């Protein structure tokens, strides 16, 4: 028993970051098979990073300007080409750690692990959720660009970010492994608005579950709703709308715990209306939106 | 920006992971150089566990009864013994992948990663603090017996946990990698009392800098406090007594933000007193302990 937001073993990721410089600039690259891929505004100065024209900087730069070490072994870069907001060095050497892995884009709601990077060297790792606005609540500082998240199935580890940007507000911006930014962020120096950002309501329900099954039980309530009935509270509470594809997603946490989904709507319905009353679940005073369903499965049967 | 409850690259820990077996009982094993250590209720039977004499057990045991699989690779047991609550199993092979690594006994407040594994394969990595009542409350399952808590200093390990059981409580018990229990517990499945815990000041007073150098700071109030005054609040609410040790830790994070210490007190103790008014800091809707000064150091500078 127990429940911790857990981030994915971060090993075979370890084994792909590398440093990657372009004149004074310095940023992480993920190195799998003959290709480093990076945040294009590697390429950029400080005046550039204002208003960049990518195509202009990256013409002034030819493959030895690109410095790729790997540890301390230097990499030898034979190609390089932008493909959306990526950079993608093509090197002599294929990374001998190259685990098993796909590029993904993964949706709004779903949830993966950060490793933090500086220089090409890991600092940390977190388990995240992509924000209902395409924005992530990371902790990254200066250098940490080119950090990635990623999911793990076994041996094959799905890449699905790629970190590029801290926007005024805080929070953080970056792209899927093909250099395409999730939400309407560019990579510029400019104010750029996150849109409203929502909770994510499957998510609350399945730790809801998480936290039935683990014995925190004193929010179960005498009470039933509907998806409607929910969906106005969820609205007026700035949570997303519940669908049915939400409710068939909770099926396997509703079936151990023999909770119907609109059962434990009703208990969230409560929850919201009448907050916690200084009460904690799982050891937290708010509710958390960043376990999805698969995540509360893998946790509680102990997927390796 | 950005604070998150961070754990450290698991890698090198993933590659000492191994599985071992004794009779009909399966759990973790660190493979370190040519030792493996694990807990030593492996022996036990289903009617052992309730009262086992462990030295009667292991006696019943030769070198061959004790499977030892890292990945799908058998490794052959050359020697075993018994060390406090841990077995050794000297192995003819030492661990490749071995990385330059310590054993410590580490302090109640502080805090580790823990990388849960079942069957040798790693499933997962958290942080947490070793409670000032010596438990931890981790996430584990049947099976996640000898995962393992440790530390990172650049290229150096230092092991401080094995987990060895859960507590009719649901909070974690285990012990040090020479095989001594955190606190006073047993390996027997008895019902065992864990002591009074308290939340550890220092690491909620080192949070409160983080929230501060992030941005957070609406807590930050017009007054001030003695370390008398502020531990009579604490004591009123289960909090650590400060000492000038503790006020010692937090220099830098003081120089760093310009509040001094019992400031930051003073802002603890309304906090304390009052509530957060519905209010959050650094996303959380109470007093966050699992960071350690170190730990707010580390992740506001970048440490890799
Ligand atoms: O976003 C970060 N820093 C960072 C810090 C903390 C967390 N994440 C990132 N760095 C900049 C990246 C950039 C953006 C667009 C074009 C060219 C370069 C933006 C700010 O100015 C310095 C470069
Ligand atoms: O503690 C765990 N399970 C577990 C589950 C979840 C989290 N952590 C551990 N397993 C037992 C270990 C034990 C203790 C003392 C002597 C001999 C063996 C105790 C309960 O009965 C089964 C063996």
């Amino acid at each position: 028993s127990g429940f911790r937001k857990m981030a994915f073993p971060s090993g075979k990721v370890e084994g792909c970051m590398v440093q990657v410089t372009c004149g004074t600039t310095t940023l992480n690259g993920l190195w799998l098979d003959d290709v480093v891929y990076c945040p294009r505004h590697v390429i950029c100065t400080s005046e550039d990073m204002l208003n960049p024209n990518y195509e202009d900087l990256l013409i002034r730069k030819s493959n030895h300007n690109f410095l790729v070490q790997a540890g301390n072994v230097q990499l030898r870069v034979i190609g390089h080409s932008m493909q959306n907001c990526v950079l993608k060095l093509k090197v002599d050497t294929a990374n001998p750690k190259t685990p098993k892995y796909k590029f993904v884009r993964i949706q709004p709601g779903q949830t993966f692990s950060v490793l933090a990077c500086y220089n090409g060297s890991p600092s940390g790792v977190y388990q995240c959720a992509m924000r209902p606005n395409f924005t992530i609540k990371g902790s990254f500082l200066n250098g940490s660009c080119g950090s990635v998240g990623f999911n793990i199935d076994y041996d094959c580890v799905s890449f699905c970010y790629m970190h590029h940007m801290e926007l005024p507000t805080g929070v953080h911006a970056g792209t899927d492994l093909e250099g395409n930014f999730y939400g309407p962020f560019v990579d510029r120096q400019t104010a750029q608005a996150a849109g409203t950002d929502t909770t994510i309501t499957v998510n609350v329900l399945a730790w809801l579950y998480a936290a039935v099954i683990n014995g925190d039980r004193w929010f179960l309530n005498r009470f039933t709703t509907t998806l409607n009935d929910f969906n106005l509270v969820a609205m007026k509470y700035n949570y997303e709308p519940l669908t049915q594809d939400h409710v068939d997603i909770l099926g396997p946490l509703s079936a151990q715990t023999g909770i119907a989904v609109l059962d434990m709507c009703a208990s969230l319905k409560e929850l919201l209306q009448n907050g916690m009353n200084g009460r904690t679940i799982l050891g937290s005073a708010l509710l958390e939106d960043e376990f999805t369903p698969f995540d509360v499965v893998r946790q509680c049967s102990g997927v390796t």
